[PDB]
């Protein structure tokens, strides 16, 4: 059905409709996809839904000059933890992959691989039975007590990393890149938010340690500026991103709480300006508003009310994607696409609305959502969300 | 005369006319007077004005419940090196404060008096006559080839203080907030501004030193915040607040030009948020506006548009003091005081309108400023300026 009490608007003559550029891809539109991890990979090796996956992104991708943002991709096994996750280091994953971007392109529209590390969000069983290691910034501070317990359980206890582990990860966030690139993607994103492991560095709950890696702003925001230099060098700024949840308190992280977190955040948002200046300036920054601070809390849920974004844009001069609860707030759409570099990111909302572009432009209803299908094996609730026109068809005007 | 085209607007109707607290002070109203150095002290030891001195503040402070900011005064002779600014050292300096805070307090308003420490833009043949040095954050880089050269003439080279001699300012702005509320001030501003010693250490431009000093934001802000935490320990965070001016330029601080501007901010920010949810909140933060990047061009000119304190406000949760043309610019004031905490700072109007908050109130026309008269040994330019009446009286309605 569709969501009952929502008044939509018509977008279409906001800047949500003029044309922008992001990185290499001139996009027609400003209505991003963000990445919505959905849980359809394969078991064993962590392989893009050979049944579904074309399909899935073949839909969203159907408004031309749609910029696309992947699930998240694991970058290696040490990486992962999440079975139906996929991942973007293998020859069998890339086969997939490969499908799946020349189907968006096919469609006219753009895709950007977002590379994830996991840390201590992922699962220590998972891990263990698979002979890995379970990872985070530090070794005597755990997401949860369960996930602490499991860790135990699996003989798997949450490891501090050692800057040697540090230099591996990067270098296989390095050959995920290149991979995406080779098998057709337009650019990357890299995971920084959410607290996974980027985030368990950058946020000082998360992270203790005293070496170079931890115990300052500086030291906190080392291994995410480690990588997006590494990566710019490898495939070049104009095919990279970042995304940061600054206010975020999903997988442990701080949010508001920690009055630093502004100082952390603005100091990651200046050493990118800098590197602009330079002449490396990234393609985009993405951010998740404080108006979802857990992303499985029902919109308007978690909101976070003492804090605002708007800093990173003194700072930082590039395309910002702005991220949370906007589907069902086009008069605060409205208000923040008046800057000429801002995008938005219509998460939840494009799980149910394929044709979710041409809702926002047109003032039409909104699909309602089915959160028991986020993460599911299977179609339903994946491929069959209908589009305004079959929605009608189906009486939905009248439901 | 009155400003020539200036539309006044009255404010009575805003919060700029709603009662509030700050620190010890039930302010009537939150137009401030920010502190304005005038030169009318005298030579030598750095006397407050004997002849002219009360009857400006006098006058200032005819408004029932403003809150007035001094003149920056110096903790020390070595803090200083202006030959017409005052201090708040010496007895005879405090014989004549008593008097000024007496005569505000008699005109039931407040003041607060702000210690300044001038560092490099100090004269350092002043300095040197009276055997004292010439002292910055570093000694590889200058405020400008002028003051660079005066110093190599005055045989007193800039010096990069010791930690024992950044001790001994520490024991000195102690001192000097004792003195200032002994003789009857409510609090004391920390001048952390517009370029001098503290702003100096602040400011990656002026701070190159490799101890724990610099080299960092943590290290950066040091000094400042063991200045905010030896005040708030002698004398109370209820009577201690901080001056910052992220955007200035004002004697070669960098602005945001730097990338890591507000980073440097937003740190300072939430050491000082810490602290209050510790249980220490300093009486407010003063900011001066990226509005005016150098006080000495007039209203328009020297205005950053790349930025907004905005941020702090994400931070900082007590009252802000914000300053920098909003005299000419009522439609700015009605939206910056709808935010309940916000108080406006007034500079270059209240040197020319004695009664500016009447006016302000009231809609009506501003006396201009002469400013070959704002650094004047003088009174004419100093208690001179007329009150609305008085100007009408002197035609100026039709002038
Ligand atoms: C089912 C689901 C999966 C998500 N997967 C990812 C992900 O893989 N990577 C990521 O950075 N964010 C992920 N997010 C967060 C979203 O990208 C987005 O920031 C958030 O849902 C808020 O936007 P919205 O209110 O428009 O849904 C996910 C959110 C949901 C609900
Ligand atoms: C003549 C003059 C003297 C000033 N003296 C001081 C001072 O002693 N301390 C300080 O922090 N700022 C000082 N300032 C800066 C002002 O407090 C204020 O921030 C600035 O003038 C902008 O506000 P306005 O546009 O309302 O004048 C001075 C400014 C002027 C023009
Ligand atoms: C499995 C993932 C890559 C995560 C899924 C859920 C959220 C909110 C992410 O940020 C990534
Ligand atoms: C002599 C002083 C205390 C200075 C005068 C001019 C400005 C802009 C200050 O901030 C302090
Ligand atoms: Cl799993
Ligand atoms: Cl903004
Ligand atoms: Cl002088
Ligand atoms: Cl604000
Ligand atoms: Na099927
Ligand atoms: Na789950
Ligand atoms: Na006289
Ligand atoms: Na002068």
């Amino acid at each position: 059905s569709f969501v009952k009490d929502f008044k939509p608007q018509a977008l279409g003559d906001t800047n949500l409709f003029k044309p922008i550029k992001i990185g290499n891809n001139e996009l027609l539109h400003r209505a991003v996809i963000p990445p919505l991890t959905r849980m359809r990979a394969l078991h064993p090796g962590n392989i893009p839904n050979r049944d579904w996956a074309v399909e899935y992104y073949t839909q969203r991708a159907q408004r031309p000059g749609t910029m696309i943002i992947t699930e998240g991709a694991f970058i290696s096994p040490q990486a992962g933890g999440y079975d139906n996750a996929p991942g973007v280091w293998s020859e069998e994953q890339m086969v997939e992959w490969t499908k799946i971007f020349n189907a968006i392109h096919e469609k006219k529209s753009f895709v950007w691989v977002q590379l994830v590390v996991l840390g201590w969000a992922a699962f220590p069983d998972n891990l263990a039975r698979d002979g890995l290691r379970y990872d985070s910034a530090s070794d005597n501070v755990f997401m949860d007590a369960e996930q602490e317990a499991k860790a135990k359980k699996a003989n798997n206890p949450q490891h501090s990393l050692t800057k040697d582990e540090i230099k591996q990860y990067i270098k296989e966030y390095v050959q995920a890149a290149k991979n995406s690139i080779a098998a057709g993607a337009d650019g990357v994103e890299i995971h920084s938010a959410n607290g996974y492991l980027l985030n368990q560095f950058l946020d000082p709950h998360s992270n203790t340690r005293t070496d170079e890696y931890g115990g300052s702003i500086e030291n906190r925001a080392r291994f995410t500026l480690e990588v997006v230099d590494a990566l710019v060098e490898a495939i070049g700024h104009e095919k990279v991103g970042l995304r940061l949840s600054p206010y975020g308190v999903f997988n442990s992280m701080s949010g508001g709480a920690e009055t630093g977190i502004v100082a952390q955040y603005a100091y990651v948002a200046g050493e990118l300006e800098k590197r602009a200046k330079a002449g490396k300036r990234l393609a985009f920054v993405h951010l998740v508003e404080p108006r979802v601070t857990n992303p499985f809390l029902t919109e308007g849920e978690g909101e976070y009310e003492g804090g605002s974004n708007d800093f990173v844009y003194s700072i930082w001069k590039g395309p910002v994607i702005r991220a949370g609860n906007f589907a069902l707030h086009p008069e605060v759409v409205r208000e923040e696409v008046k800057d000429k570099r801002t995008l938005i990111g219509y998460g939840r909302f494009f799980i149910s609305n394929p044709d979710l572009v041409d809702r926002l432009e047109k003032g039409l209803p909104l699909n309602k959502y089915d959160r028991d299908t986020f993460y599911q094996m299977s179609a339903h609730g994946y491929i069959d969300y209908p589009t305004y026109e079959e929605a009608l068809k189906l009486g939905w005007d009248k439901k």
